[PDB]
């Protein structure tokens, strides 16, 4: 299930960690939208450990599985918001940074369905499950 | 040099993102190695800001020119020890994390240069600057 | 949910897709194992259409929302049998074919699993799902 | 020349196969398009044992050197017709469908050349080249 | 056929490129292995002239339409010597220098088929190629 | 620092290869572009013999600290003109030749800041450069 356990290491590590889950915690930003850009980012990833959890955290924040099995396959499907296809986009987008570049006219898109704060928000939610991916992956963790 | 003023927008993400920097800096973790790993991270991910700031500071570090213009084909130089070329490695493939599966035996590798509480640590270093970019990127930042 | 009735354009066309279909109800194969390799192939293809229907029909054939959102993430998980997971590495290499090469002991590995008549089986399963997809995806096919 | 007999193993999976030859075969859609087609796709698979028949069948069908050589770099000639350019779109772009998302208005430009009964026969011969070329590849066929 | 007549327009540019092929035909490396390097890398690049004129340069060294047929998919063939199949290989590799390292005993590969002489010829063909590619894709030039 | 002396080997190929570099020489093109060219395709290509050489080289051609550490992610930098990110377009297009088609308006683009002649010698020199870093790779040839 691990094959090095990373928190015990370093516990700083795990505090700061935390930290954004705080902050995220914290902010105004919808929990099931942060739930599928959290589910979202692992699939991409490639991190069963935190698909996992998130599907499972994803169900407790009301989730169907309708929205939770279309999810992978988002852009061909009526399932998702105006608002949420901008998040996932700009998830994926940023998911993906390794690459290329980012298209020109992204944030003049996302701003059309999120005010300047809750971008800050989205993209800690984005910065926040691509470190936890990190993690989950290099520290060879599994699922149940 | 910036389109959205993401830490005046979130304090608590801003808060929340110094506070990885905050357990790095506690970290055993030598500085130059760090900065190897952030500058190289943002060169994969294309975060201007961020390669301009960290080859600044690596500069601030000690480094030499020889090594900063040879860290993006760190592979075939010599100029890198055994133990930054595993930190490399780690850093080049989970920078790429989106892109397809981590080798199995990587971590196992790693182990071979640094113990376990050095790869939280290393690990920690290469998600937070993954985090950086995803910021610097998003919001369009730009150096100088 | 469809920019072309193509069932209808040729009748002749849908028919032999039927077609195989029919062979594949007659095959040994078990049919669980059919629906991971559709819904595996419908995901890395990108046909919400298939992705639901599959979904759907895994769960006829009894399958847990366990296993249906760790499929996408499948190697990295204890969910999935020594017989599954050489399925799915023969699914994921066909489904990417036109991405390089076949690795040589593929096909090798697989006979330790599987008859060579369900390997011919199981080939027709990959095959018709990428046919499926293509129609799927090309007519601009939509779920719910 | 192959390392499994698949055919003879299921005998059901090759006469669905079969089954779409036969329904191409009854179809509007012009033999030597089907053949370009057929050709196109098998060289984008790297299927040697299809490119093998499908050359030998294009010249079979009339084809000039010219075409055939020119085929694999197509966009850059002008050696296509519009209505062959707009198949080739299509069958590259279906090729290549584990790779992204379909263009949005590339159904509408096919549209433009073909009527839709030509358009399901188009999308059924890149279906049944994309099935027998993972049969050719999988089980490790070799032309002459 | 050409967007700009670029031997006019630098007389120099050209006797330079001329003077690749002056060295080329000088080389011991025998003809028809370089017009099958020449042929592979323009399909590789999508130069359709170069395409074009070696698929034709390669008939009049003796070339079988065979062979011709079967280039771009090489590997899957019995076609090919071991001697050209190490050149091919080089020759693959080398066209895609961005995307990557080349392997680690791929020169150790090609010195069980050529002497070291060779090897530099062949690298002189592989790289002068790529060199009139960049010119015919650039300058927009069209066969025929 | 080598695998195989190429020059001594081969020495009508480096004649040849220096015959580039007296056409470029002698071209109108400032040497200040035709270096951050050199460089910038060495990073892609991943010569690091080559990265070495042109950095330095174009240190004494006059160049900043913060133009070198800039280059590898210059698209979202201020430091490089109209006429150098045309220039650096090209370079980066030329230089991925093998990974798709051209765009359709690039040489168009380019004519805005350059005549048909520094066209010529530009692309002259993404060739030359194209060609050295295939030696420098191929041939195994690491810095200082």
């Amino acid at each position: 299930t691990t094959r090095l356990e990373w928190a015990k290491a370093s516990p700083d590590a795990y505090a700061a960690m935390l930290g954004l889950e705080k902050a995220l915690a914290k902010a105004g930003l919808e929990r099931p939208l942060i739930e599928l850009v959290y589910l979202r980012t692992s699939q991409i990833n490639g991190c069963a450990y935190c698909v996992n959890m998130h599907a499972n955290d994803a169900r407790k924040a009301g989730e169907t599985e309708q929205r939770l099995q279309a999810l992978c396959v988002w852009q061909e499907t009526p399932y998702f918001t105006p608002r949420e296809r901008a998040a996932l986009a700009w998830t994926e987008q940023l998911a993906r940074l390794s690459q290329g570049a980012l298209p020109h006219g992204l944030l003049d898109e996302l701003r059309e369905h999120f005010d300047d704060k809750e971008i800050a928000e989205l993209t800690l939610a984005v910065s926040a499950i691509n470190a936890w991916n990190r993690f989950g992956v290099g520290m060879g963790m599994q699922p149940e």
